[PDB]
Formats: C-alpha cells, structure tokens, sequence
C-alpha cells in the first residue's frame, strides 16, 4: 500500500514539543516495550529516534519495510522498526510503495524539487549533528515545514511525494 | 538574481561553537580539498574563514564571483573561493546579482540602517581583529544575530538586503 500523507502525519511522533503530535523520546519507546535508558547504554545512537518514529508511523498505516528492532509491546508486537535513518531511507527508496527518492545536493535544488508538494524527506549527513534525520514535510505558509524539524544544513536532502 | 537568505544560511558553515551550522575550519577547507595547515604556513591570513565559509555558500547558491583559490574537490571543483573578506565584499558590491551594499561608517548607523531587514554583512576594520568578516545577519528576538559573529566595532559596515 502507499500512505496517504495526513494518516502517515497522524500515525507519526514529532519530537517537537510545541507540535500537536508531539510524544517525548521516552514514551515512543515505553510504547513499543522499550526503556530509552536501556538502549542508550547499549548504543547511544537510540537517541536520535526519527527513524523509530518514522518506522513506526509506518507500521501503523500498514506500510512494509526489513526492520532490526523488534518490538515487545502492545498491537505491533513481533514487528519490527528501523532505528537507523539512512538505512530507513534505503528501504523506501527500494520498496514498491514509495519507489525512488529524488535526491538534492542543495537547498535551492531541494526547495525547488519539494516545491508545494508534501511527503517523506531525509536529510543526509547533517552539519553538526549525527545520524541524520527522516521526516514529514509539507508547506506552510509559503515555506516548508517539517513534523519534528527540518535539516536543510545538509549534504543531501531525499524526498518521496505522498498525497 | 540574489540568493534568498534561508538557503544562503542553509548553504553557509558557522565558526560559532554554539552554531547549530558549526562546521571547524580544518573540515571547511577539507571539503574543497586543502590541508588548513598547509595554507596557513603560505600565509596565516588563511585562519580568518569568514570568506571561504561566505564563498561557498555563494557557490551553493549558484552566485558567481571572482576568486583567487581553486576548489580540489566536490561538486564547484574547477571553480574559485575568494578567501579575503575585503575582496569577496568587493565582487559583491560591483555584482549585478547583489548590487551596491549600503555602508555605514559608525555603529549607530549600522544598526539603525540594518534594523529589523536580513541579509549579508561585511564588518571592514575592525578594532582588535584582523581581517574583517563578512556574515549573514538576521533579527531574533529583535536582536540582529549574526551567523557565527557580528563585529560592529569597526570603521564600516557594508549591508547587501535579502529576502
Ligand atoms: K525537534
Ligand atoms: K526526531
Ligand atoms: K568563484
């Protein structure tokens, strides 16, 4: 199957605070039977979460994708979520259900490519923060806004057009 | 025409430590393929980074500019950093894209003459520092803020306006 935007939007834990979505780090993993402390001790590389919250946002809306966390808890116990950013990204740009990512070097190109359309973005190799970032973004208010945040201080910026 | 400053800010590496765009020097020049050490035993004007940190978020943005030092390595191998902030504000000033900067000789002025607009920014002479630099500069909190330092204290402030 292929999301449709608003459910992936509904389905997905921004790490915002200030957004109406919002779910602290802790309480993603709680959910999927996980103590965040844990994990972190285990690999610190837990703490960047997009791509659990994105893997999750995902199982919820029935989408398929090889995961390496399996989870413990509750309605998708046995599934498994991605933790890793870039190894998401490589699913989806494989899969059936979203194909091919367009792939920026830039951000006027990125800007330009995303234009008024709304999907999943990752931005790759961020400047000054480690383990990339996956993402929702749409427009607003004539700029591009995104579910968590957005990383456009960037190497490269993919993206996947949902409707 | 002029580059608009989001993506001129996405494109541009901070010297701020606190900078979510930090990128250190030794990794600014490694991008274009130059050992730091190396070009500081050719002239030690070459730790003043302000203007290959502005050069290539020009290039990133597509604005073109004379330069004196060829890009080794990436996507703008074979075109130029201008390294001195003096010069780079020169071929800005006499450029159709960017026009003629507005320059104020005291900081009252500046200030005043800046206020709440957003835009590049050239700090020439300024006391206690060598080299001058050359920013991006924007309101937060009603406060100009500069990308990685403003450096008011100095003989004159050149000011090119972005939207
Ligand atoms: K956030
Ligand atoms: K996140
Ligand atoms: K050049």
């Amino acid at each position: 199957m292929k999301p449709l935007y608003r459910q992936l939007k509904s389905s997905h834990y921004s790490s915002d605070y200030s957004s109406p979505g919002y779910l602290a780090a802790e309480a993603v993993y709680a959910e999927i039977g996980y103590e965040l402390d844990t994990l972190l001790k285990q690999n610190p590389g837990y703490a960047n979460t997009c791509a659990v919250r994105m893997s999750l946002a995902l199982l919820k809306t029935g989408i398929s994708f090889k995961g390496r966390l399996p989870i413990k808890k509750g309605a998708y116990k046995g599934k498994t979520i991605e933790p890793g950013a870039k190894l998401l990204a490589d699913q989806l740009h494989r899969s059936s259900s979203f194909g091919k990512a367009k792939i920026f070097f830039n951000a006027p190109d990125a800007e330009k490519g995303i234009g008024n359309k709304k999907g999943v973005v990752f931005f790759n190799k961020i400047t000054n923060y480690d383990g990339g970032h996956i993402d929702l973004i749409e427009p607003e208010n004539s700029l591009l806004t995104c579910h968590s945040h957005c990383y456009f201080n960037c190497k490269e910026v993919w993206f996947w057009e949902l409707s």
